[PDB]
């Protein structure tokens, strides 16, 4: 009924914390400040509202159904397609537009000299070569690339030898690309190192309860390597998901010592019902000493989840990122997965009148998002070079 005709374009989430004037201080563990425990009440929330569709998922018939529902109830559905025809683009995977809208978002200084990490398909790394050509216009756009060793379903890899930092088990003698080694993040930060200045690095590195905790060595490596290789004045993003952990909280308090500007961004491109946010980072005020880079590289080579730094040091900074779990977690995800639940519970037998219903809806957010993010046909000269095919 009235429910499914009144829902609205999401719009772009961006929350900004505060750069601290203080001086970095790398722990060596404390008691945790009582703001940790608002932030242990929001993962539980979260997971019990996950939770609401466990017990769809123990027969495969109401599983499959759920998965309808929520393609169904994916306003984007159509759009990479769409943008992939019309404007010549390549790689248009999910990750190629939240890229974009990210760029059109953001105002970065520089996207040009740009190290995508955990990346494979190129759809960050196309991304910002479309943005780059037919946006700001730069005459040449360098780049290097990293990931773990396939997959590479686009022949972006295959393709360009020159730009990928990782190696083939052909030469296990070797930087597998792997992230949560550290001698594989300061080897890839060096090679990286060896694109003269770097303007840009991203990760979308990513492997339900312990979600955040089981991708926290992957999302430890890949922000180690950026700020181990991102040049001053340079920009960072990172994809993460809830950011509750202690842990987490203490990571962006590093990065609140290294960059002027700092924002959890939610594109509206990037799943409403996930938990996925990007921590980007602009305007990179100062590179690591050598004793910043000897702890924070040994962290990783024993990794434990002690926060990385005292907490209680951070007040007004973890007070903004609650505002952004709140903004992106406790009220847009927990609405659209309530959302998803209802459009089960009434249209689970009937997905056809769902898709007929919202589908008038999915141009209008579609249009909006085209309207938001302007795109220009990419001239062949620059697109990338690739070696398969879908
Ligand atoms: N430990 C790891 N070290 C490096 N890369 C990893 C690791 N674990 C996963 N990855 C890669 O991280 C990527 C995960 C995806 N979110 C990346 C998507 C990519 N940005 C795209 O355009 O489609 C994949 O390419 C994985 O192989």
């Amino acid at each position: 009924y009235d429910w499914l005709k009144t829902v609205e374009p999401t719009n772009f989430l961006k929350i900004g914390l505060p750069y601290q004037a203080h001086p970095l201080h790398l722990q060596h563990a404390t008691t945790p400040p009582s703001i940790l425990e608002k932030f242990k009440r929001a993962d539980i929330l979260l997971n019990e509202v996950k939770a609401e569709m466990d017990p769809l998922m123990l027969q495969p018939e109401t599983e499959k159904k759920l998965f309808q529902i929520l393609s169904s109830i994916d306003m984007f559905k159509g759009l990479r397609k769409k943008v992939e025809f019309t404007y010549n683009a390549q790689i248009v995977t999910n990750a190629w537009l939240k890229m974009y809208e990210l760029l059109n978002t953001m105002n970065f200084n520089n996207t040009s000299q740009a190290f995508c990490n955990c990346e494979l398909p190129g759809g960050f790394i196309s991304a910002i070569n479309h943005f780059n050509y037919t946006m700001m216009h730069y005459p040449t756009f360098n780049w290097v690339a990293s990931s773990l060793y396939p997959e590479d379903h686009y022949g972006l890899y295959q393709c360009n030898p020159d730009n990928w930092l990782m190696q083939s088990p052909l030469l296990k003698k070797y930087n597998n690309g792997d992230v949560t080694i550290a001698s594989n993040v300061k080897n890839l930060a060096l090679r990286a190192t060896q694109l003269t200045p770097i303007h840009l690095y991203t990760a979308d590195g990513g492997i339900y309860n312990k979600q955040e905790e089981l991708n926290l060595k992957l999302h430890f490596g890949q922000a180690l390597t950026g700020l181990l290789s991102l040049s001053k004045g340079g920009n960072m993003i990172l994809k993460h998901y809830t950011l509750n952990h202690a842990f987490t909280l203490s990571l962006i308090c590093v990065f609140s010592h290294f960059f002027e500007e700092l924002y959890i961004t939610k594109p509206t491109s990037s799943r409403p019902t996930n938990s996925e946010t990007y921590i980007v980072g602009k305007n990179r005020l100062r590179l690591f000493t050598p004793k910043e880079e000897q702890v924070l590289l040994k962290r990783l080579e024993f990794f434990n989840d002690t926060p990385l730094v005292d907490l209680s040091l951070y007040q007004n900074l973890l007070e903004s990122v609650y505002f952004a779990v709140e903004t992106i977690h406790l009220k847009q995800q927990i609405e659209f997965l309530n959302f998803g639940m209802k459009c089960y519970r009434h249209f689970y037998n009937k997905i056809k009148l769902l898709n007929d219903y919202l589908a008038p809806k999915k141009k209008i957010f579609q249009d909006r998002w085209r309207v938001l993010n302007k795109l220009y046909v990419l001239e062949k000269k620059h697109k990338l070079k690739l070696c398969a095919s879908h």
